[PDB]
Order: C-alpha cells, then structure tokens, then sequence
C-alpha cells in the first residue's frame, strides 16, 4: 500500500510505496544513499546493486534533487538512519527530472534569493516545520475554542470608510482593508455570548522590521460579560495551551529548527507575570541605566519595540503589561475605576526579545461615555453609529484581544523575521511571488 | 455556578446564574414568562410573584426587549417548555435597558431593514441558526483535513499583477485582491503532499444574484499526485462528511430554520452522480423541452445559473458535471487524454436549484504543455513564471477544487441568499455595517 513517511514507523518490515521528490543523494560505488520527501517528511532511501535492477541502478546513480519519483521497498527499522528508520528500495520510478539546475542548490543563499523563491523554498526542511508548526496551531485555536463553546466570527475585510490601504470598487466608490475585526467581533459577543475571528488583516505600515507585514493573520476572541482580569486570564490560557501542544506534537520540528524546547515549556506552564505600565516604564529605566543600548522611556510615552525587547527578557515566560494611559490608547477603552488617567487594557509580550503577541482590552459599554470619547478623539460619530447601537441596545461589560499569529509563529520557532512564518509575505519592498 | 444555555440539561434541579438579555415578555396577572438569550440559545424563564421579591417582580412588569440582565434561579425539567427546560426565577439584576425603541421589533421587516441593522440581526434565533452552522462547518473542515493529514496553507491575498479589486499601496505601485489562492496552493501541494487554504476571496462581480459576494471565503484543497477521480472522491467525501455533522450535531438550529433533514440525508450518505458536460447539456435541454421557463443550453456554451438550478433538482443530492470544453475553461486545466476537445474538471452542483458549491479539477504538469497553452490563451508567460517553476522542478499530477463556504452554508440552512450566510456581507449595493 502507498504510505506517508509521516506514519512511516507503523509500516516496519512491510511492503510499502513512496510517491514524493529526491532532496539528497549521495552514491558511494555500489551502493545509493537518497533522501527522500514526499511532502510529510524526510527518508532515508538505499538503492543497493543487486537488490535492485541494473536499469534502476542506473537511473539513481545520476538521479538529480528535486526529481520526482515513485518508490517501492521495505522499511527497516535502521538505529543509525534520520527518524530511526529507512526504505530498503527494490524497485524506482521516475516521474519527472528537473528542466535547468534547481535554484536552491547546495550552496549558502541570501534570504532575498530564497524569498524570491519561495514557492520552491517551502519545500526545505525549515520551512517545512514553520507551516506545520503554523498548521499545528490554526487547528489548535479552532479546538481550544471549540471545547470553550466559542463561535468562530469571521468579520469583513472590506470595510466602509474611515494608515488603511483603500480599495477602488465600483463607480469611483473606495473601500478599505481591515486592519482589525474587534468592532465586529463586539456585535458577535452581544449576539454569541463568546466569539473569535480568525482572519487576515492589513495595514499601511511603512516600517521595514521583524515583526510587520502588510498582511497578516490575526486571531481575536471577544466574549460578553467578560471583564479585564478575565480577559488577561483567557489570553494565558490560549498562549499556554498552544505553546504546550506545540511541544506535545511538533517537538520533531522544534528539533529540525534547532529550537530549545526548554525555552517554551515556561510558556506552556502558565503563571505569567504581570506588570502595570508604570511598573514596567520604571523597569524598562532601569535596565536602560543598566545597559546603554536599551533606551529609557519617558512616563506618558508608549513602549517601543526595543523597550518590549528589554523588558521581555528579564523573564522566562510571556508578561502581561496592563493599565497604560488613557491619552495613547483607543477611544473604545474602559477607564480605570480608580484612575480616570489610566485604562483596562493590557498587552502580553512574548520572551527572548519577541515583544507583543497579544494586544487587548475591556471595552467601554456606557453610551454616553462612549459618546463623548468619540468626540474626544475628534472622530466622526456617523460612521460608528452601528458600533453605538451595541451600546443603545442590550449593552454589557466585554472584553477581548487579537492575537498576531505569525508573531506567535515566529517566536514559537525562534525565527529572526514574521515574513519566514506566512507562506508567502507581503512587505514594503516584498509582494513577490 | 454560572452556566450557559448550551449545555441547561446537564444543570437539572440546580442553582444556576445565567447571563444573557431579554427576548420575548408575556406578564399574565400574577406570573411573568420571560425568553432569556444569553448567546448560546433561548431559554424560558418564569418569574411567579410570591417566589421573588416583590421589588424584582415590578421591574420584571415592565422590562423591554434587549434588556441585558442577570438572573438566579433553579432549573426545571418542563414537558411543555422550549427544548424541554426552563428557568424558575428566583432573582434577578438589571444590568442594562435599551435607549430607545429596540428596531427590530415584533413586526415584519424588510431584508434591507434587517441588513442595516445585522450587528443586532445577528442576535435574533435565524441568524442565530446559521452562524452556528457556519460555525460548525468551519471546526470540521479544520478536523476533517486534520485527520487526513492534510496541512492547512494560508495563501496570500494581496497578489502582485493581473475583474479584480485593485488596492493602492504606496508611491503609486498597486495589487490586487486575490479571487483564488490555488496557484498557490499548487506550490504547497509539491511542498507538503496534501494542502488547503481556508480564507477570503474576493471577485468583482457586477451581478446581484442570490449567489455572488463581493467578499466570501473559499476553502482550496490541492494534493500531489491525485488525479481526476480521486479529485471527485475526495469532494464527496467532504461534503457528504460536512452534511452530515450537521445533521448529527446541528438538527436543532435546522429546526429553528426550518429546514427537513430529509431533504439533507442523502447528501450525507453519498454515492452521488456524476454527468458529463455532454451528459449535462443534453438532460438540460431535455427538462428545457418539459418546461418553457428553462432556458436550452446549446453544447459548447457554458452552464448560466438557471441551467444548474434546473440540472440539480432532478437528483437528490449533490451531482458532478465533468468534463466541460478546454475552450471554455482555463488554462491550467489538464486535457482529457481520450478527447483533446474536453477538460479533465469537474463541477458539483447541489440540489434543490442551489448549483455549483465547489469547483475543481487536474492541473497540467508538463511544462512545455502549460507554456503552450498560457500563450494560447494570450498571457504574459513573465507573470506566471514562478507558477512554471512547479513544473520545471518537481512536477507530478496534481488535483484540487474550490469550495464557497456561504454557498454550502446557503444551500444546507436553505437560505434565499448567501448574504445571510456571513456575518456582515459585502454585495454590489451593501457595504454596510
Ligand atoms: N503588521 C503586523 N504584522 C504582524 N502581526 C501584527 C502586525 N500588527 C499587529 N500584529 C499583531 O496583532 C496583535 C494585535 O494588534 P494590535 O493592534 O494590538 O497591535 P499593535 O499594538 O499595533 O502592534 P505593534 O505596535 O507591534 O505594531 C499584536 O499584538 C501583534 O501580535
Ligand atoms: N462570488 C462568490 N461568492 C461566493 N462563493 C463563490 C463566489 N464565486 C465562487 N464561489 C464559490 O467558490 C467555488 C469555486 O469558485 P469558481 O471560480 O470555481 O466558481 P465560479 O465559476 O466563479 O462560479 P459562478 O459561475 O457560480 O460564479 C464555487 O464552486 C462557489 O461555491
Ligand atoms: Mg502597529
Ligand atoms: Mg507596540
Ligand atoms: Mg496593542
Ligand atoms: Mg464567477
Ligand atoms: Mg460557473
Ligand atoms: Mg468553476
């Protein structure tokens, strides 16, 4: 029967086919070492003289990467093979050879030259264990959800009116690709107690660093009733139990990436630190006395990405960033009851330098006071005359955040930019292929 | 403890909290029975003067719809109640009253009504219905894949060059929202065996027809190595799979909308037909002869709605049509060995007039073929060149199809449109909340 080398183990001693790609080959005189992929893995092939036909003996003896091939043979159970096992082959058949030499070659590539090839580079081993550890946790999140009696809310992309991209429709009208779906997810939390969107978002950002795309995923629960200590708790659950499955069924490809499972399992374990801004403005200055590189931050301003870096490292886990000034944050924000100044809101900043992966709120649930941020924020009451709707009727206390998932990815698999956790990214200087 | 309606049978003669609003009041002399929602369904709930203070039972008098409120009481097991459960109020706390008149009152409204006011629509048992169908299909086309092991590949949705929406990005330079990610699932498909993508797609259909969105989602399996008739199989089995937890897990929303299972069952069970396009035409001038209202189809012409409306509700479940005309098709489609004239493609209609729901068939895998035919059908070979790197390395036959969630949710809710398959949804003349 044709078999996966990802359930190659169940198959020892038995007859199976193999239908995928030739990575590497390595023929020693009477004897052909091939590494095989189909897609679910990595194999070790021998193409033995005598075994095999000689016209077989052949083919593979100048067989180049990236050729197309059924294989047929036995698994043996090898202690020195990559996984614990290999294919004994007894009969080979090409499907198809490579037209020109194949690009990624076995020579060291600037990441521009793999970026551009992209939809072959996926193809690579690394690569390969960032999308399944990206698949591992899209499945995840729908399970985690799923139990918690959550309803997926997909909100729209194409968005009204209101930097946004804008997007010419019909008749010289525009609309705009959201860069959040939490306005929406609201309406859903009124309508569905418990609510997630789990969709792409885009925004104009101009910068160029590790940690922006133009395009990216963003997983954004809201649920009724829910207050801000609530909402921090859910957010630790969440990142706890992805970490932890993570570790539970993709340990093969932390191992492939050459990841610290050690770095993670803090992670999955839970009992995250909790900072107020203050606290965490007063800890951020003094490291950046500490340490010359890391700047100070003045109270009042907002955290830049060298300052999340800094203070994420003085931790073994994920720290929650709480209470930030009302004056640098959105309109939509309850104040705190204690502090007119200060807003439940928090963020959670991912260790080893990664900063923020989750970015949430409570939200305001009085019409008035709503009413009178708007105009505060100077924004025009008209277009967020739905969102008051949400207020004028049937109006509680909800809470919820957005989750970046290629940050998540990326941190997961210690990658050093977000671009390498999508399939194909979309940067300032990068929409290609 | 606090609990949901979702799961009020399990909480039988025990003290319970709900939180949720008001639905439905009918105050009888001496007892109010009260509709509570609280996100996760509907629920009576009884409030008996006697049985609560008498400061509760005045407010309970003159409680308006979409009250946001918290209610204790104990759960009884009521024969002659909604789902066979109620709630005996024992107290109650006002938590929100609406500010003004609630509009989606207890009077017939118009669709455009109720689609200017979906952010509450959404609230009402209807909708209700079908954004946990949706939702129940969206967790198991995840699990589905999942088990098949199948990875899922998020493409990419701004896309570089060529009716799309254009999107303006920065200092003059423009994309285009994706309206299919297969090409690029194609990519993943020689990457890891087994893909499928599960975002938005976006067309710029001038139609108003009960089926086209501006915005929509699209599910887009690829897998190596499968052929044609593997590519069909695999389509039953998803729908029919799909169909079917539905019906297991979701009869009681069918019922809120209701819809028969007994018109669902079949398509759970499979076995469904497959017509050639030439077997198609024929059948549809056939029933055209019958019925004057049904437009003839004359072969060589592509199948209009009315054509597919007409085709389906002669079977009982969902019926692949394959083998359309190349010259009627598009480019990456591989030619039928035997007729030169025909595609190996398949479309699936489903029945009761609902039509296509997916669409799929084999891509060309011989590069001097598919370079052939992006000439023949006058496209620039430079924008599609990464798309023939596929074939200069790597090649192998390759199958997938596309399947239009809303349209699967529209056809097995029994919807009259597929805007009311999405939570906020984007036509020609609605881009509104
Ligand atoms: N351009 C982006 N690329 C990738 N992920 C992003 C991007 N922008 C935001 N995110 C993710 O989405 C989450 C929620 O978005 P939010 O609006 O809170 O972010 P933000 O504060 O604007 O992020 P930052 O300040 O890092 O740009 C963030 O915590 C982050 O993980
Ligand atoms: N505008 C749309 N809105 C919702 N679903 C759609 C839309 N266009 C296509 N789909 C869905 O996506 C699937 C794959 O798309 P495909 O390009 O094959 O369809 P199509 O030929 O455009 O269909 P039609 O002729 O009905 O518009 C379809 O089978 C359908 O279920
Ligand atoms: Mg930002
Ligand atoms: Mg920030
Ligand atoms: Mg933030
Ligand atoms: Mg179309
Ligand atoms: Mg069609
Ligand atoms: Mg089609």
């Amino acid at each position: 029967m044709r078999v996966f080398i990802d359930e190659i183990a169940r198959h020892v001693d038995q007859e199976v086919e193999l239908r995928g790609w030739l990575y590497q080959r390595r023929s020693k005189g009477k004897i052909h070492f091939l590494i095989l992929r189909d897609g679910t893995g990595f194999l070790q092939a021998t193409v033995v003289q005598g075994e095999v036909p000689e016209a077989v003996f052949r083919e593979a003896d100048h067989l180049p990467q990236e050729t197309a091939l059924r294989v047929w043979g036995r698994v043996r159970e090898d202690r020195r093979a990559p996984g614990g096992f290999e294919l004994a082959v007894r009969d080979l058949q090409v499907v198809s050879r490579p037209q020109g030499e194949y690009p990624i070659g076995p020579k060291e590539h600037g990441i521009d030259f793999l970026m551009d090839h992209r939809h072959l580079w996926l193809r690579h081993r690394r690569p390969f264990a960032v999308m399944r550890i990206r698949d591992e946790l899209e499945r995840a999140i729908h399970e985690f959800f799923g139990e918690r009696g959550f309803l997926r809310f997909d909100a729209p992309i194409l968005t009204p009116s209101a930097e946004l991209f804008e997007v010419e429709l019909f008749d010289g009208e525009k609309a705009y690709l959201s860069q959040s779906g939490q306005l929406y997810a609201e309406a859903g939390a009124l309508a569905f107690a418990k609510v997630y969107t789990f969709g792409p978002t885009f925004r104009a950002e101009r910068s160029k660093t590790r940690r922006h795309l133009l395009e990216f995923w963003m997983v954004e629960p809201e649920v009724a009733f829910m207050t801000h200590e609530e909402n921090m708790a859910l957010q630790e659950e969440l990142v706890s139990f992805l970490v932890a499955r993570v570790l539970e069924r993709r340990s093969r490809e932390l191992e492939m990436l050459g990841r610290d499972p050690k770095a993670l399992e803090p992670a999955a374990e839970g009992h995250y630190p909790r900072l107020t801004y203050k606290e965490a403005v007063a800890l951020v200055n003094r490291i950046a006395q500490e340490d010359p590189e890391v700047p100070p931050l003045p109270y009042g301003e907002d955290f830049g990405a060298p300052h999340e870096a800094a203070l994420s490292r003085r931790f073994d886990r994920p720290v929650f960033v709480e209470r930030y000034p009302a004056r640098i944050k959105a309109f939509y924000m309850e104040p705190d009851p204690e502090d007119p100044e200060l807003v439940l809101n928090d963020d959670l900043l991912a260790p080893e330098g990664y900063g923020e992966i989750i970015g949430g709120s409570q939200r305001i649930h009085d019409l008035e006071l709503l009413r009178r941020k708007i105009q505060e924020f100077g924004l025009p009451e008209e277009v967020y005359d739905w969102y008051l709707d949400l207020r004028r009727f049937g109006s509680v206390p909800h809470s919820g955040f957005g989750l970046g998932l290629e940050r998540t990815v990326a941190w997961i698999c210690g990658l050093a930019h977000v671009r390498e956790a999508i399939p194909f990214p979309r940067m300032y200087t990068r929409m290609r292929p």
